[PDB]
Order: C-alpha cells, then sequence, then structure tokens
C-alpha cells in the first residue's frame, strides 16, 4: 500500500508513450509480434494462481504473432535477451530462455547495441516499457 | 515460478477451512461482520492502482456488517491486533477469531470490533505493508494471518 | 543507499535505551539471562555463511545465562513469543520483556525463560526469516522485536 | 535460515574460480584494478552503518588500480555497465570482463575502466540497491554479478 518491487532497465529509448504493468505473482504466458522490430507486447500474469491479462500494449503494424506458454509454476524465464521514422532507440529483437531449457526468440531483427539479463536467484513478476506503434523500451520487475 | 512474500500467523484456531487470499499492491478496503466474534472477512485490495476485491468469506450468522474503507496510498494498516478463543455458543471447541482492531499511520482506529475476550494479539508494523490475508473460516473467522511485503 | 528489511513489533515498553543489531544472512545462536523477567539478550548471526556476534545487550543482575545454539541453515526460529508487563522491582513501572519462548522447523522448544505473567505476544512465521533484532534495555530486556527477510 | 536476494548476472566467461562475497547493507567503496581487461575486484560493505571489507579478488597482473569511494548511504550505484569478451593476451578465447563503468543517483560516472572491446552490458537500477557482488576470477575478472535489494 503501495508495495515496490525491484525495478531493472529500461533498455531502449525515451519514446513514445510510457506504460507499467505494475507487479504480480509471475507469468503464465506472452504474447508479441515481430518482424523489423517488436510491435506488440502483452502478458498474461498469475495472480495467485489465477491468469490476468495485463494492458494491452498493442502495435497495428502488419507483423507475425508468437505465443509464449509457461508450464506455471513449473516453467519460469531466466532470461530475457534482446537488442535495442525517428532515430530514437527502439527495441528491435527479444529472445526469453526458461528454466526448463527451452528458448523462445529470438524474434525480430538482432542489430544495434545488445542487452541481457540472466536471473540467477528470483523472478519476473512485470513489466514496464514505452509502446509508441512499436516496442520503443521495456523493463523488468522482480521479486523472490 | 510463484512468487513469495513473508508470511506471519495466524492467530486463532485449526477450525473451519484454511484460504489464502494471496499477495497484491496493496489494501483499500477492509470488510467484516462481527457480534460476540467476527464473522465474515472479505477484502478489497489495490492491484497495481486498480480495486480488486478478493474472495469472499462470508459468514451466514445474523451479524452487524462493517467497511473499513483506508484512504489508500496515503493511509496504510500499522497494526492488526484482537482476541482469540473459544466460542461458548459453540459446536466448535477450538479457538476462533474473536475480536479485531485495525489502526493505520494516520492515526485512525477501526474497532475492537465483536467481543474482547481470550488472548490477546497483536502485530506492531514498523516497517513494510500488510499485502494479503490468509485465514480460516467456518461459521466464524477461525484464523487470521497476514502476507507482508516493502 | 541502505537497504531495508520487514520490521515487526516491539513488544514490550518504552523503557531503557533503543538499540538495533540491523540484519543479516540468518540466526546462528542466541544468548540471553533470566529469573523473573529477561536480563541479557544477545545473538550471533550468520553473515554470508560465517558466524558474527551482534553487539552485546548484557544486565548485570544475576540471573540464570542459556545459550539456544541453533543448527544453522538446517534449523531456523518459526516463532517468538512471550510474556510483557511491568516488573515489581521499579523505580519505573514501564511493562519490560518478562519472559521469551523461540521454537523452531525442527519442533525445538526453547523456554519459557522468565516469568510467564501480564500480557502474552506471539509472533508465529509462516513464510520467511528473522534476520535480525531490534529493542530496548535498561537494567534488563524492556522490548524486543524483529526483522524479517525472505 | 539462509536469507536470500535477486541475483542477476553474471556477465562473462566460465574461467577463473567462481565467488560469492553473499549480501549486505550497501556499497560503500569498490577497489578494481584494471589495463586491457579488469584484474583486481575488492568491495567495501556497508554493514548496518559501519565498514565491512568483502574477501579481496587480486589480480597478480601489473595493472591500474582504482578506488571508487561512493558517499553512502546518500550516493549508491543506479548503473553497472561494460564490456566481456576474449583477450588475446591469454592462451583461451573464454571471454572475461573487459571493462566496467558505475554510475550512482547523484550524476558521477566512475570509468570506463578497461577496454571497450567485446559484447557490451548494461544494467540499469530504476527501484532497489546492489547488496552484493559475485563472480569469477583467475589472472583476471572472468565473470560480474549483482545481490539486488530493497
Ligand atoms: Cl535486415
Ligand atoms: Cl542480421
Ligand atoms: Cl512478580
Ligand atoms: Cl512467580
Ligand atoms: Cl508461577
Ligand atoms: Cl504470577
Amino acid at each position: 500500500m503501495a508495495s515496490q518491487t525491484i525495478t531493472v532497465g529500461p533498455w531502449g529509448g525515451s519514446g513514445g508513450n510510457g506504460w507499467d504493468d505494475g507487479s504480480y505473482t509471475g507469468i503464465r504466458q506472452i504474447e508479441l509480434s515481430y518482424k523489423e522490430a517488436i510491435g506488440s507486447f502483452c502478458v498474461i500474469y498469475d495472480l495467485n494462481g489465477e491468469s490476468f491479462p495485463g494492458p494491452k500494449h498493442t502495435s497495428k503494424l502488419p507483423y507475425k504473432n508468437v505465443k509464449i506458454e509457461l508450464q506455471f509454476p513449473e516453467e519460469f524465464l531466466v532470461s530475457v535477451s534482446g537488442y535495442t521514422a525517428t532515430p530514437t532507440p527502439v527495441v528491435r529483437s527479444l529472445t526469453f530462455k526458461t528454466n526448463k531449457g527451452r528458448t523462445f526468440g529470438p524474434y525480430g531483427d538482432e542489430e544495434g547495441t545488445y542487452f541481457n539479463l540472466p536471473i540467477e536467484n528470483g523472478l519476473i513478476v512485470g513489466f514496464k516499457g514505452r509502446t509508441g506503434d512499436l516496442l520503443d523500451a521495456i523493463g523488468v520487475h522482480m521479486a523472490l
């Protein structure tokens, strides 16, 4: 009231429109749109054993849709990696890896800088970012 | 993959059925019913700036209903106190939540609700926040506990 | 800056002088002295796998000394309970820690040490660890509280 | 009772001997050596308001030594960044920490130290604190990771 979490990032540029999904109990699924860059980014979180759709950050862009369906609570994200009209940095590519050894991605275009967040202990419990159009910047909330 | 929180309590007895609302961003409202003990207990949580109603832990008992509306996020609980002990109207012979009192950082006292008999319990919080309630409910609130986060 | 933890309590009075050991990795040992109240109270903490004696909060009252040696990391506290109230030997009628009891996840009970008189307090821990103690000491233990972490 | 923290990383390779300082209250000072890669890496932590030197991870290499003195508690790290990659001076193409840069909430930049060659890595902290370091050291700093807390 209001509880807080460890927040890392963002990786990308000053948008665009800033958004913060806040924090939850975990992640059950993630949905993205990809081609040149990452367009749409949405999350279906876990909230105390139930699914909870996070606010939509959709891009209208004609990009391919992907669905990352984790075996929650047995399977979780151990890493978020990727690449970062306007010369402002945007999210070009995203990769996600799990504790069970499954690699989802790379999606988009691996160009420009590069970012990597390996997680040894803890969990991603929420996403933060900037969506114009497309995904400009992305960040994570962490908790034990 | 399920995030966890510090969990303290429960205060009360092993009767009824165990429930756990889980954890959220904070507390907006507490609704309870009382008479000589605590009946119903339901919470409206904050979940990332929006109201999120927790599961209801309703009692069919003809008790008086009360709404504890906190001025979230400026105002939050700094203590949860009360009394637990057997209740003579029975048929449960194990302790039950007889009374509850909530105090905030703004200096507001809510309660006592119920009947102040049995063993007193007090959780003063010096640093951190209640983010969820856990308990046991039968015909009454048998036990109560809390999740804490920073 | 300075990292923080969840802090609960204190239980007891406002007498003596306030102290806070701060927070560490866990608890290895608790040393206390008792008779009709709690006198001395010192802790040997874990700090990243090494022992770290915290500050001493010694009483010069000839009480019985006891060493609570916890089998760290397998063994940890699941509850701190006790009694607070004024003590016959004045010149202050402020409530003091009259008794303490410690229970572990391995079903070990340490105490009650002291005199089980006044107001009982109980902190059952369902999820999390005590990582530090805070309190107040004058001639004896006036108040006690804990830091908790995951 | 072993308390845990969020641990991110490591960044770098599998060479050297793995180490973990564990977690503390905060960071007071960072001592490192550098030339074409990072050599030595030693931290002075804060432990409940007092300085606590962690274990040394000293490189035998004739490198340039530097002290990053942080104005704890008001000044703390908001960023750790650098470069990771193979080093031509080595018999193995195992990636090592080539460069390090540290940024504080007070707008102070420390570095870049070393060679800005290989794979760039960046850890911005929007909320929370670095409370400990973990890594791998042989002749050089092969890997680096961080413990985080609120
Ligand atoms: Cl291309
Ligand atoms: Cl390419
Ligand atoms: Cl007496
Ligand atoms: Cl007696
Ligand atoms: Cl007696
Ligand atoms: Cl007596």
